[PDB]
């Protein structure tokens, strides 16, 4: 599978990429100077794990095209956006090895947060490789990498082969953590890359990401090795920790450059860890807005309360029974029929085991409001909008411009199964919804 | 006339509504098995004393729609709103009979008493009528309401005699407060319902509106007979008055259930007082309330007590004399030009002996200031507007919508023209002109 | 609810009529000279058996038009024929009382039993009433008739109280069968009909139905009253069953002519009787059909005789797992996709407990076929022909116009919910579908 | 330029109207019987000063239409409301001489400070000029005027000669103060006006603006010259002071009626003293406005305080180099590319004396927009819309439906110097890329 990301002269810019499994969007991106590939042993674990797995080969390595230009993090940052539009993936968590936390610093600080979740950096680069003035907490000065790149291009070939024993500390892992195979695979990936791209992936190493980190606002996880040789740990990890207060530091103790496959284990129970923690952590905050907007028209008593204790119930994951509850919304006495509309959408919405309900017409009567034309029209209007829109805070704003009465009818729309938006999205209209009524 | 409530399958339903007279709108809510022509001895009543009569007729009941659905009171309250809300009555008084003390009960508890000014319970069900362990004070068990429903579906029309015998007492009062012409139409009203009505609505007489009871905020009134066979005093009305005990009390002796013909006399009188009784309570807060928007715009100290003073004694109907008042005004310092006005135009239109007293200049001055306000366009505009309004809240709704400068002048043109509007849409006006000050 | 079905005049002719509840449609036409309230002890049958009711007053007759033109059985079926059409009933039961025998005859005989799926005949004028030379089983000669058309023109109204004596054997039946007040309702509805109608309709009552009588091919039921005063047993129902042998016949013991009230409990026994019978019936015969044409397409073998066995039993109404039914098409050896996906749509449409599985997507991609835009285009083609169409020989006909492709993609179309047919249809597809892979 | 207040007959009444400069807003509204370039040497100095001057023609004169009806103060009031509405000019300041100080005591009076920021009067009519018993303050009786208004009917072109005579106060400014080509051209224009307006317009004159006064709530300035012919100093002025004691008042000694030309220095001094407290109170809050916005992109930090500093610093007036900020901010290591270009451009547009210094490499590349053909059409097409807009809050808002990377390149497009926007324009354009920064 291939993206197309720009174009060289007669022939066209093409990455190579992978798309499995279902669920939340976990994109990975890999280090120099292998692939997508190289993931193997993440890529397995996240798919038991139900995530939707997502890799890509930079530009002038693996299977991707071969380029002798834009070899720069700002246009690596450039190639991921374009990919990550084109997949039009929404609340995605980025994760970059070696030279691929380049791309997600980069790519956060200058496109924004609007479709990623959260952040995770794998043995960084961040925030400055290079040792000058201004930054004594580099690793090495500019002669160094200039003996790598004439190294590389003196014979690539035989370069890979002293890469690798510090990539993944041979003397040390080689016939423990590592098989003379495994090696052997990853020696292929790198010949199989561009002699360009090869000699030209080291001058980006010393880029400067200090201005990027700040603009990191998701929840983010800053895991590197201790034994790891390519990147010095206080060279990097621990100055990033720094600047990076708030993310979630982990450090893995005598693993090497390479730990995806040496260290796999640690790895992937610290990445599967972050993730299932930053997942919770947005779906409480998500769904206690959700039902403070919906108690919120809901009149004071003791059915707001027992209201309360359902919806906390099925927030938790308990999973009720439908039928009961529909019934029991069905039969209340005060409540009136919009607001058992609105609660009716919110339930069939959040429980995961449908058991078999047809859509229910007390529902249906709820939400379609007189039938109205005038009001399915401005219905439609912003169902369009919606199905562009995914955060929530961008599809509770969108909708708080129209009535409540053709709020009313988009939810009605949705019921009815002739609309297809996000649950992200499908929230930020109940809250709309609610907030108009709140009002009136 | 029709009001559509609803749709069942292939046809709507409608249901049958009359809309009579002029002045505040005063709905009649018939019971089981009859109409709204029922009413007709108290809508004459009503008409005469210049109120505007509405009455309608419940789902499978006189000549509304016959459905198979929806025989419960969160329908019946449903449809209630939907005729309220479809003629847009604002401050009326809901008035029921039976089974229409049910609806009143339930859509002001439901829908909140926006529009209501004050409710009526003659011949109530109220609060319980199911005898239960939890629920002593009720008329009969479970089963004998079994009975009823099993007697109707047995035979209806002969089910109808026995039951208007009851109803009206006939052993005693044929003859004498009902005659066998008057019963014979109450037959054949109840024969003209729905099958399926007929037998659908026992069911619903022992609904639980305990919950409904607190709800009510509106002045109350309770009436009902001692010689009730079908709603026993004692299990309705006397247990009823202790849950609310704020309403008006009304018992009429030895009148039966249907005393709306027998006894109207006693029901015409006791509800026409009370009426008048809830326009003087609501004229009271309506004092009340121009009260406070005047205080608002008045400055704190020893001249805002004067006024407040002076305020109440001209509320209070202590007769001032209005030459001595406007040149008290007149005289004060600290006024702003346009509080004086305000205050001015409020005492010209509450005093009601004016003695004869032409138009003052300096009121003129104060809101107008110098400037004419009939050649001020929008000064008009609102005026036109304010020609159709009748509710004070409707008035000040509108007016609202208009700026502080606006409002001023058209304040002017009804103190210069001597203005052909309603005193509660005049003080609309002036608390929508309070209100515009008080923010800016 | 009315139905317009002609014009007289400035004045437009509508029919009153009534729709309750859901399920098959049953039509139940009145008699003379009352209204479609008349089946209320039916109705209320009716609607407890899961039926849904259709009634409607005859022109001049109960709330109906009362125009002074169209008193001939043509226009009284060309009637029915616009209220059928109207509403778009389909596979309906046509149940005829006295006159209305002769609406359910005449419209079978001059618009087909396309719409209908069986028919009833209660208290039946069939097949000739005028006795005359070539008819001698006629039950009174041509002076009779007009004895009748003249004393309802002398007062109709008091020849009502005379016509409901015979009408419901009041001697025998009153305060027995029949109270006081039931017939004085029936009094009422005979006044409120139309003068001209009322001398009118009985000149309808000697029209010769014999010619009708042979192109009822619909399963029948001929039910009468021994005691039967109005129409002579003899001179009605046992020559109509010499006419109409395979007639299911039923004669309730001194039964009146009005026994749709005073015998209810018999009627209702034995028409509901008829009528879940006669579905069962066609339901067989259609499960029987499908079950054939889809096994036609699966392989001889150990696995075709387990397809059948829980073919078997779903039509039989063991409530079968369906997730466990999909989970064990999913698993099969040697099925191919298509024959699988056939099946799982078979399985979801027969299958009344749907349990709460999401459209699978193993049926999906079998139905979809390579998702080629020259199929989805005959698709909606043939969609939209199936949409008007709901007889299962008149479906399957259209269906095989159009190729195997193209009937797939169609399948699909409706099991993805982006279309709406009628259970007939849909297996009137499948079984195209079916017939079209066998031959290639 | 015009702008419509009104229809007579067949025709429609529209005022010439000028709209010059930019910055705060001032109206300037002439008197009797010129036109708004009588204004012409105020308006070369408030151009200077940098503010917006809108002049316009009163009805019947200069440029306007001469129409024969509505020449009186509430009139001339609601065309200077349209005018304002029109324009929508917000915190804008009023300047009138003779005729005109009446149209802005009545429009304040009557429409409200709204828009007002601030009011003068230069030879102000205020607060009554006819001379009576409750007013023995005025200028001359009722008869008087008269005379005038007869003597412009005999022949308004004789009548001119004579005016300006002590307009200008002649005997002693001609060849002095004021040249004879000079009142030629008065002369001109006075002609140039209606007929029917020139004989209207003297009856305006006595008007009593008594109580308009009272209701001036913004800054005043009440100007006036002592030499004052045609409206006496102590019948008009003095007691204007008395009754708006809180206005700052100014006393141009010798001066005559048309002060404006012959003291035009001793005018613009005391006007634009007055002027300037309103405006540079006006300029900060625009700066602390794009502080906060600019402020707003910036990580927290020590950073953060330095730039808020030199903001605060240029803002202020205090001259700092630009060769060396620019060098500072070019080297920060934490700041962001694009952060860095919006600060140079802020800089660059804020520090008056750019001392010829090219535009920098840093800032253009960080302003480019990635060279995306995409951002540089959507930035043309903003430029467009830009180039059309006049205000910052109008600016700021057609900016936001932008994207970050289309409202980045459109600055390197006014940077690089491509693009011509005003200075409010300009902030307008930089604020609402960094509100959409803000966001991500």
């Amino acid at each position: 599978p291939f993206i197309t990301v720009g174009q060289e002269n007669s022939t066209s810019i093409d990455l190579y990429y992978e798309d499995h499994g279902t669920g939340t969007p976990v994109v990975l991106i890999h280090g120099f100077p292998l692939s997508g590939h190289s993931w193997e042993r993440q890529s397995a674990a996240l798919l038991d794990a139900g995530y939707r797995v997502i890799t890509y080969d930079r530009r002038g390595f693996g299977q991707s095209s071969q380029p002798t230009t834009g070899y720069d993090y700002d246009t690596f940052a450039a190639d991921l956006n374009t990919v990550l539009e084109t997949l039009d993936l929404q609340d995605a968590v980025l994760v970059g090895f070696s030279m691929g936390t380049g791309e997600v610093a980069r790519y956060v600080s200058s496109y924004g947060t609007a479709r990623i979740a959260a952040v995770a950096f794998l043995a960084s680069l961040e925030p400055f490789l290079l040792k000058t003035d201004d930054n004594p907490d580099g690793a090495a000065p500019q002669e160094f990498f200039d003996g790598i790149v004439a190294a590389v291009k003196a014979d690539r070939y035989a370069f890979y082969t002293g890469f690798f024993n510090d990539f993944y500390n041979l003397d040390e892992n080689l016939g423990t953590r590592i098989s003379e195979e495994a090696v052997r695979n990853s020696w292929n990936t790198a010949a199989s890359g561009g002699f360009f791209a090869a000699a030209a992936a080291p001058t980006t190493w010393y880029t400067d990401f200090r201005a990027d980190i700040p603009r990191i606002d998701v929840p983010a996880l800053i895991l590197h090795g201790t034994g790891d040789r390519t990147l010095p740990i206080e060279n990097t990890a621990r100055v990033f920790h720094k600047a990076l207060p708030s993310a979630e530091y982990v450090e893995v103790e005598g693993a090497p450059h390479g730990l995806l496959w040496t260290h796999a284990e640690e790895v992937n129970t610290a990445l599967l860890a972050f993730l299932a923690k930053a997942q919770e952590a947005q779906k409480q905050k998500l769904l206690t807005e959700v039902e403070t907007y919906v108690l919120s028209i809901i009149p004071s008593g003791p059915l707001k309360a027992e209201i309360a204790q359902r919806l906390e119930d099925v927030f938790a994951g308990k999973n009720t029974d439908l039928e009961v509850l529909m019934e029991w919304l069905k039969t209340r006495p005060i409540l009136s029929p919009l607001t058992k509309g609105i609660l009716g959408f919110v339930f069939t919405l959040t429980v995961p085991s449908e058991r078999g309900l047809q859509r229910r017409r007390f529902v249906q009567n709820a939400l379609n409001g007189n039938g109205d034309p005038n009001n399915m029209d401005k219905a439609v209007k912003l169902y369009r909008k919606l199905k562009r829109e995914i955060t929530f805070h961008g599809a509770k704003e969108i909708s708080l411009s129209y009535s409540a009465g053709a709020l009313a009818s988009c939810m009605g729309l949705i019921y009815n199964r002739m609309g297809a938006v996000t649950t992200e999205v499908a929230f930020g209209l109940v809250c709309a919804t609610c907030e108009q009524i709140a009002d009136s």
